[PDB]
């Protein structure tokens, strides 16, 4: 193998400007990093800059360097959707025609009608809400009626809340499995059905650790599957395992924050493995992009950047670091959805003694999967063109 270990970091939602097909999505003008940089009066990301972020695109506080540490370019999404699952599935070598849906005005009556028809239970709520908001509003009604609180977030999810002392956990799980079947329908296609059991009393409801997720498997066998099948390590950090529903994963490390994600990345650098370590930094999307909070987003990017020099120090000659994103989520954009954007790609190994160069623009995110597959000599994905030889 050219590289013994590849460290792949997805800065979730960290887009680098509207894609050629942004108009289709109502995403004209979208620019995640650029708008944040403007809000911050210049972003402080000296390490990403050293890698060549400004060489991809110059933005406020983010300038090009003469000798970037590694190779750089951006990637264009080929799949139809701009959601997390589509982006990640494409990165690992797939092409996804059918987009996952979001529901800012709640779910269509037709879906909720069938769920009622199959479960024998009434549905209340049917809107985007945090767990706390929806429970304060409807928790008491739920307890008194045995109805199901159905709600969503800004992402492609269908969440079902029920009090553990009113709806048995096992019954809630059965209901979520029914909802999971009904939502395998392109009209209602949600990435994830989530059981949200809760306990307590009016004015004091708490969601329990008995949350269960019902995800769809990737629409194809991914480069991760092939790595696992060839006895390579595939270490998933953060939301990665969930995003792929465990497919191709050999070890999964849960994280609770971006900083914790970087700590686990550091943990994997200290591990003797051969294969892939794959981190998702989710705070960018979950805490800042969807909440349209450019200040919080900017601070998070600066916090992430400050962690990088330790990563640089731990990389070996036969390690490769890949940093990218899965879509945009411009925190100064209308609405709460993601934005259709190019994503940055930075590829760095300490063995690049003379620094890196510009790569041709990646015409699909699957170019990452193809590169990983070629490196480890496993079956090449159907989509994607490897840039391994360019490095
Ligand atoms: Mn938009
Ligand atoms: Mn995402
Ligand atoms: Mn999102």
């Amino acid at each position: 193998n050219k590289y013994k270990r590849i460290f792949l970091v997805v800065m979730d939602s960290v887009g680098i400007g509207e894609a050629p097909d942004a108009e289709q999505f109502g995403d004209l003008g979208s620019d995640t990093i650029g708008h944040i940089a403007e809000h911050m009066n210049g972003l402080q990301m000296p390490n990403m800059v050293k890698l060549g972020l400004g060489n991809i695109r110059e933005m406020k506080g983010i300038s090009k360097v003469e000798k970037p540490l590694g190779y750089y370019t951006k990637m264009q999404e080929k799949s139809t959707g701009k959601d997390t699952m589509t982006g990640h599935w494409e990165i690992m070598g797939l092409y996804i025609d059918t987009p996952f849906q979001v529901f800012p005005e709640g779910f269509p009556k037709e879906l909720l009608d069938e769920l009622e028809e199959k479960t024998g239970r009434k549905i209340i709520g049917n809107k985007p809400a945090s767990g706390t908001e929806i429970l304060d509003e409807l928790g008491q009604e739920q307890m008194e009626t045995g109805s199901l609180i159905v709600y969503t977030s800004a992402d492609s999810v269908l969440q079902i809340a029920a009090h553990e002392e009113v709806v048995p956990l096992d019954e809630l799980y059965k209901i979520c499995k029914i909802a999971r079947e009904l939502t395998l329908d392109e009209k209602y296609m949600v990435g994830r059905v989530i059981a949200r059991p809760f306990v307590g009393e009016p004015g004091n409801f708490t969601r329990t650790p008995n949350r269960h997720d019902y995800a769809l498997k990737p629409f194809g066998r991914t480069v991760m599957n092939e790595l696992k099948d060839s006895d390579y390590d595939v270490i998933a950090i953060g939301k990665i395992s969930d995003i792929y529903d465990g497919e191709g994963v050999t070890e999964s490390l849960r994280t609770k924050s971006n900083m914790d994600g970087m700590d686990k990345l550091v943990d994997t650098l200290n591990m003797d493995f051969t294969g892939l370590s794959f981190l998702n930094l989710v705070d960018f999307d979950a805490l800042f992009g969807h909440r349209r909070d450019p200040q919080g987003y900017g601070e998070a990017l600066q916090e992430y950047d400050a962690r990088l020099p330790e990563v640089f120090a731990k990389l070996k000659e036969d390690d490769l670091l890949l940093i990218t994103a899965d879509h945009g989520n411009d925190p100064i954009h209308p609405g709460t959805d993601h934005t259709r954007e190019y994503v940055p790609l930075l590829a760095y190994s300490p063995s690049m003694k003379e620094g890196g160069q510009e790569l041709p623009l990646r015409q699909t995110f699957a170019d990452i999967g193809a590169t990983v597959a070629e490196n480890f000599g496993v079956k090449m994905p159907e989509y994607g063109t490897s840039f391994l030889n360019e490095l």
